[PDB]
């Protein structure tokens, strides 16, 4: 590819996008490995891929490797018009334990680490395997002209709002406001008092590979 990120928190950035080779729960793996790949990026989007192979620590999260898009802090939840992202993707194999997933942090502290946030908003695109989002289902909810099984919980002092799609979704152009107005008006999110931390899409690995996810686009367009 035209960059490669083996080492924990490899790092590339371009085009107003990132990719981390972010292999944060490493230490919970009796073996294995986990690179990501830039294949191309443009403005308008991204290619990416990443191949890993994840054994031991069963119900531990070894990694989330993202393309993340690029933004000033300091966006108001409620300031933001749009929140519009496409990506095409798949995996090279069915047997794994992963999802694929957006992950989105907000916290009230503009300066919030990027690493976690008051709020965690996730939107499952996919679930292998027998992975678990955090905390429990609440039940099923129509956001974005789909419905979502809302998983809701905490992690540590975050709260956890996790959206899963009811069968893979390879393919995706949604608008991220949704999921935002909805739990606004639905879970008594404070979005008026939160800015947007990451914007990230990626795969979190628990176990099994040599799996390849392929990301044929990534975008995101916030206003
Ligand atoms: O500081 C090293 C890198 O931190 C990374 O964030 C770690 C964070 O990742 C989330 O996905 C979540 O699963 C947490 O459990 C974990 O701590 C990464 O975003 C980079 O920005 C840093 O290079």
């Amino acid at each position: 590819q035209q960059v490669t990120l083996c080492e924990q928190y490899g790092y590339w950035s371009g085009n107003g996008y990132e990719i981390n080779n972010n292999l944060w729960g490493r230490d919970s793996a009796t073996s294995g490995w986990q690179c990501s790949y830039l294949d191309g990026s443009s403005d308008s989007g991204i290619q990416w891929h990443t191949t890993w192979e994840w054994q031991g620590g069963q119900h531990d999260v070894k990694s989330y490797v993202y393309s993340g898009k690029q933004f000033p802090r300091g966006q108001r939840i409620t300031s933001i018009n749009s929140m519009q992202t496409s990506v095409s993707w798949y995996y090279d194999t069915t047997n794994v334990r992963a999802n694929v997933a957006y992950d989105i942090f907000t916290a009230a502290d503009p300066n919030h680490v990027n690493s976690s946030g008051d709020y965690e908003l996730m939107i499952w695109l996919a679930k292998y395997g027998d992975v678990q989002p955090i905390g429990s289902p609440v039940g099923t909810v129509h956001v974005n002209g789909r419905n979502w099984e809302l998983w809701i919980g905490m992690n540590g002092n975050m709260k956890v709002f996790s959206f899963i799609a009811p069968s893979p979704l390879n393919s995706w152009s949604g608008e991220v406001k949704e999921f935002f107005n909805y739990l606004q008006y639905n879970q008594g999110y404070p979005a008026g008092d939160q800015h947007l931390i990451v914007f990230q899409m990626g795969t979190e690995a628990f176990t099994g590979g040599p799996a390849t996810m392929t990301v044929s686009h990534f975008s995101a367009n916030i206003y």
